[PDB]
């Protein structure tokens, strides 16, 4: 348990705030080259993969405490621009789910593990599993033995396990029946057999919906969704990060101010951040950076100054064994 | 090989430079701590070996890019008070050598090892490896050969090889500059796989000049010159240990070092034993007696190392990418 | 301190629970009875009204912890039949209440006041405010202010302050919320001296969807505990008003307010409106029709209590006394 600790920490800033930002996107980073091309979407070449991702880490990493890279694309594009200081996180799930009439079943990247997360110097492994409750009991089973297998793992290399949990439509309603589900889910994967270090989670009422942070009724019935998930993760004791999901600046700002209210330990902002800075741009290098560090440089700094200000700092627990022998940690670290 | 460059890189500060401090001493905290305690060494508690530590790592965290710690007391110590942000390298070699008449043969710490660093969240690999040229055939096999198996242990768990080299008696200055030098130029053999290399200096500290245009400086220079040369044809970066010298001398060390591509070094002892020793357990008096001896001469080396050392820049030589999932089959 | 401590005590079963019935209800009564007599409301006679209030008391004292009555009409027509053990509120907002466009301006009922309601032997007395915080400043004004000089009446006579608040329209279920939890913050507030609420649903009450671990329902939830918070900080026990919702919505407002801290209920019109008006004067059919119905919902609502509310306990507090005398000299 001191690899998962001293992980966490490597993906927390100085003050002990998860600032991460994500550029493992697969079919949403193809989709914004493909848009900046003209061109559908497989007739985007890998070096535009490579380039545009290369671009977000050296544009983004020193104003970032840790960053989300994928094996396949944001590792050789930008593993040599990725500050030393930042903390690596890497991708594990595979983004071509199957799309089931039961629901969506995930499983790992080809040739890539665990293991190898830790071997390259990673400092935590994410999978993102795709989750409703209301699945068929074959989706469900599905997914519940992928993410306590990827946690068995986890424990195994003793490297932090940073589980994001999304919802999504069954192939061919209300904001209450998506809290359910969403807050449903969350109280599956806090349970300790999944062994759950990290939670990436979404908001459980939609962003535009949300109102002003006020002692308002309808501020009210609304932050009593984030405190429902608050107690779920201070229970299980993990902490909870944000994904933007590609709603505006102003709406991710007040899903955070809810969030921070209710315990959630900082963001993981992904599109919200880089999506008009490349789809306007690419392949302009010089113009792709001008809005990286501009406009979408100005997004993270604002996110960052909530989180300083609202979010609770996270600090580590290494509730270690009382040791009273020389040799006895080697014996008990196994 | 991303995690060894990776793991280096976090190894040294921003600017590229090793300010490293050792905190792995085993019997030298003991000894200390002992003459703190007015007690025999085999008297000391265990309690006092982690409280020293946790102390020592708590106030030197701040000036150091990295830290190496030793597994069975500076890890349970002190991994909570260690930054996020410090390297942490981690101990392997024995302190219990064998001294056989033919040489000092070496071995890893019982029930730790390199996986065990990996697991941990280690950024290094630290093995010291008592060398002599001219110690018996079986000693050299035995040293070579336990080298060697470390190295082979940290490119399969893709984590940085730390050697540290020194020479000592046999059980009982040109001459000792031709056992260190060659001693270095052993273990940057390819077979080895060393990332780093923790040296002490091949002329004694007392008696190296004033770094001037003279024929005694140049003499003196020329001992560096050949152990930068085989690091820098190597591709390994050097940093000295401060082997027990005082302030001046190790500085003037550094400089004859940092000029022949010296890339930073690696504070022991003389840090903190006085401060250890004569105020502990009292953590304040130690903390005092720290900030206004030791604390300052790491600020010494600090500044004259972004001064003088050439900066180490991680060289990630990786084949290029031309196809999804061509990284995760090539990083096997 | 101490008298509306006891005050309060005795508004309370020996359980700790305030299931209060409203028998002060001066215009809905005089309706029903003109309903029941098939005249208009201006030909009811006075001596009904007291037959009416009469039947209600000997009626519902069984099942009551405490009872409001009002002094024009139920005082002369049932303290004879009030049992001793059962709790007396008397009303003192007059009826009229002056229906200003800015909003509702609340006053005293004539020539009866808190002196009296000591004197007579009450045991707590009992305002109903009609508020709005978005009534126009004048009208917020003279109610803040009159709420706060029967306060003031109350403290002086050392006797539990019952206050009522109601909102209203002028001449959403989240807006009625707001207008309903800031009244209720506002009359909290340490000027006002309020020992007890009677408050309405800050939701209404068809609108409570089942108490279950639902996100419609922790969104219910949150209305009434911050109503509960509110109280909570202020130390006021509060009880909820039955405004008509039917038994089953009833039963649901109270579950509600239970789980955010309420200590009880007051119970209105429901209980005995067509009982009285389908078959008054008729004494023993009006009872027949009570039992059948109103006095059965009133054992539910008491039942529910036992089980599912906070029991209020007395907290005298009372300053140490060290001498002879004290007690007296400090009581003034």
């Amino acid at each position: 348990s001191i690899g998962k600790q001293r992980g966490l920490a490597r993906l927390a800033d100085e003050d002990g705030h998860f600032t991460m930002v994500a550029l493992d996107q697969r079919p949403p980073l193809l989709q914004a080259l493909a848009k900046a091309r003209g061109i559908p979407a497989d007739q985007v070449e890998f070096a535009d993969m490579l380039a545009a991702k290369r671009l977000l880490v050296e544009a983004l990493a020193h104003d970032a405490s840790s960053m989300l890279l994928d094996p396949n694309f944001a590792m050789p594009a930008a593993i040599d621009v990725l500050p030393a200081r930042t903390g690596l996180i890497v991708t594990l799930e595979e983004h071509r789910f199957q799309d089931t009439p039961g629901g969506r079943k995930s499983r790992s990247i080809d040739n890539w593990s665990v293991e190898k997360i830790r071997r390259v110097g990673g400092d935590a492994v994410k999978v993102l599993a795709w989750y409703r409750p209301d699945a068929s009991d074959e989706v469900l089973q599905h997914q519940k033995d992928y993410v306590r297998t990827i946690g068995a793992e986890c424990r195994r290399h003793d490297i932090p396990y940073v589980l994001e949990l999304l919802v999504y439509p069954f192939p061919d309603e209300s904001a209450d029946k998506r809290a359910d589900l969403v807050i449903e889910s969350v109280r599956e994967f806090a349970k300790p057999e999944y062994g759950v270090d990290l939670y990436k989670l979404e908001t459980p009422l939609p962003a535009a919906s949300l109102p002003p942070m006020d002692d308002s009724a309808e501020s009210r019935a609304a932050a009593a969704q984030f405190a429902e998930v608050g107690s779920i993760c201070a229970d299980a004791g993990i902490p909870w990060v944000l994904l933007s999901g590609g709603a505006a600046p102003e709406q991710f700002e007040r899903v955070l101010s809810y969030s921070y209210a209710a315990g959630a330990q900082g963001f993981l902002a992904g599109r919200t951040i880089w999506l008009d800075a490349v789809q306007n741009h690419f392949p302009d290098r010089e113009a792709v950076l001008t809005a990286l560090k501009g406009d979408g440089m100005k997004i993270l700094k604002d996110l960052g100054r909530l989180t300083r200000e609202k979010a609770q700092p996270w600090k580590p627990d290494f509730r270690l064994e009382q040791v009273d022998r020389e040799g006895a940690f080697s014996c008990a670290y196994a």
